[PDB]
């Protein structure tokens, strides 16, 4: 007993068993095979006019789904027809539009994080605290710090990877990586890893290369890797002092025009470099505030900040420079 969509680009179908699972409170899989089907008749014209000749859904009866899903069925066996006639097929290699995107990382999500609950299972202040980074903070990242296929994409601290595939989906670095330390959130990413290469094969959507890596950012190895880093993300709001001071001596060693996103500044935004401060972090790169989303806020209830960091000695050469000035 099964309920099954099938696949605009002829990827195997996506089944789901009877009943119906319930993901949290907000989400179960009965609501999204519903905007699975809406967000596929987006990528598809004809397919989209074809449901539209709609009706009663109650989501509570098989019938009633598997009927759904039947006239959903029958659209994509016609569709696959027109494409045998003169009409080109959908494009294939295309990146996702940032709302089937949005749509696309929660299924994976829902899919892959089977218990939700036990990410809240670190040891509280410590490093370890867990916290996720909305689709739409990393979608403005996305949109602000414009990266080319130039650009190695690190997320330091990746939980269970969201970040690292919603940037995977949307740019084309040469490579992005996620490194987690905690087993749970990382043996999730494991799953998320999974999913989301199904589900891109499923939509017939295209992502940069990525990897999601189990390890500790602080290692011997990491050191290089983030020196060769061009863009860093980390949520770095929980780790503490000590954690920040360690990062800081690992950014001291990347290029020019390396960047940094960071919900905690990794020096102040007015910094003044003077005869006191020298070897401060701060000396080697312009700091900013991301503009903030408007209408959000933190658990302080203050809009939720992140903080660009650029890498440019360029300050420190013009302090030294007029030091030999009067
Ligand atoms: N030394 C280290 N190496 C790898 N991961 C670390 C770490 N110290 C802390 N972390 C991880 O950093 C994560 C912070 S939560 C942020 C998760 C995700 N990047 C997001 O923004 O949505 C936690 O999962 C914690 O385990």
């Amino acid at each position: 007993l099964e309920l099954r969509l099938k696949s605009p680009v002829g990827a195997e179908p996506a089944v789901y068993p009877w009943p119906l699972p319930v993901y949290d409170k907000h989400h179960d899989a009965a609501h999204e095979i519903i905007e699975t089907i809406r967000w596929v008749c987006e990528e598809i014209p004809d397919l989209k006019l074809a449901m539209e000749n709609l009706i009663d859904y109650d989501t509570k009866s098989f019938e009633s789904m598997q009927r759904l899903c039947d006239k959903y069925n029958r659209a994509i066996d016609s569709i696959h027809q027109l494409w045998k006639g003169t009409t080109q097929p959908m494009k294939l290699n295309t990146r996702p539009s940032t709302g089937l995107l949005r749509h696309i990382l929660q299924q994976v999500y829902n899919h892959s994080v089977t218990d939700p609950e036990k990410l809240n299972n670190y040891e509280p202040f410590s490093p370890e605290v867990y916290g996720e980074t909305s689709f739409d903070l990393v979608a403005q990242m996305i949109d602000e710090i414009k990266m080319t296929d130039d650009d190695l994409f690190v997320d330091l601290g990746s939980g269970v990877g969201q970040v690292v595939l919603q940037v995977a989906a949307a740019t084309n670095c040469k490579h992005h990586y996620g490194v987690e330390k905690a087993d749970i959130p990382a043996k999730y990413a494991e799953t998320m890893d999974r999913e989301f290469r199904k589900w891109m094969k499923w939509y017939g959507k295209k992502h940069a290369e990525y990897t999601l890596e189990r390890g500790d950012f602080l290692s011997e190895e990491w050191r290089e890797r983030i020196a060769n880093t061009s863009v860093i993300f980390v949520n770095n709001f929980a780790f503490g002092p000590e954690v920040d001071h360690q990062l800081k001596e690992r950014f001291a060693n990347m290029k020019e025009g390396g960047r940094i996103v960071s919900s905690k500044p990794f020096a102040p935004l007015n910094f003044r470099i003077n005869s006191r401060n020298l070897s401060d972090i701060g000396t080697i790169m312009r700091v900013v505030e991301l503009s903030p989303l408007k209408g959000s806020v933190s658990w302080t209830g203050k809009p939720v900040s992140y903080y660009l960091h650029t890498i440019d000695r360029t300050i420190l050469e013009n302090y030294f420079s007029s030091l030999k000035n009067p």
